[PDB]
């Protein structure tokens, strides 16, 4: 769960790095991940990754979570939304984070791993 | 340190995901991560991120860490060789992982953050934490 959410968050933040200063991007990412980890928890079944998949997916054009995380970071939501591609759908299931661009029929695997990877979440 | 290595490793593995099976990719990333930690440790100075920048840079074609990490993971080095971009130069500094095609060229950011992210803590609601814990 934590692993997947982090990879999702960083994917989104990679549109922001270099454009928006480091500290508010960090706060934006933190708040986004907190929203996601709570919004995901109710359906996260590592024994059936696709279960709740469509309940968990977010849209860069219609999900409120991007604007709300931006406000928390003291960043005008228009600044983030200008930098994020439109009509981009992002999925996070146990072991699999990926994004689809319906405008072009392209999918990108953001992360694939063990559904129990949290066992070594930020370990050394 | 470990944050930056993880971001570098995951950058490289995003070329592999879905084209190399899950288990070998995971072992490749672990091995690459270990090599990088060793390779980065003697010059890593969080107070001066650029110090040692050149010594740390890696090249997807000419740096042997990719092939040897493949070998260590049972994956035929050719399988990884073909999936990675040719002659990409990747830098990892405190707070800053990025691609640069030449010393004068643009840095495309891979990750930017606190030089001390390794020591930082991510806020998670108690019930989420208990819920995860109980599931493991």
């Amino acid at each position: 769960m934590y692993t997947e959410v982090r990879e999702l968050v960083n994917f989104v933040c990679r549109y922001l790095f270099g454009h928006i200063p480091r500290r508010p991007v960090g706060i934006f990412g933190a708040e986004l991940g907190n929203y996601l980890v709570s919004h995901f928890s109710s359906t996260w079944d590592v024994n059936h990754p696709k279960n709740g998949e469509m309940k968990r997916m977010i849209n860069t054009t219609t999900s409120l979570c991007f604007a709300s995380s931006a406000e928390e970071a003291g960043v005008p939501p228009s600044d983030v939304l200008r930098l994020l591609p439109t009509n981009m759908i992002i999925f996070a299931n146990p072991g699999h984070v990926f994004v689809r661009l319906s405008e072009n029929g392209i999918e990108t695997p953001i992360w694939i791993g063990d559904v129990n990877a949290d066992e070594n979440y930020q370990s050394v």
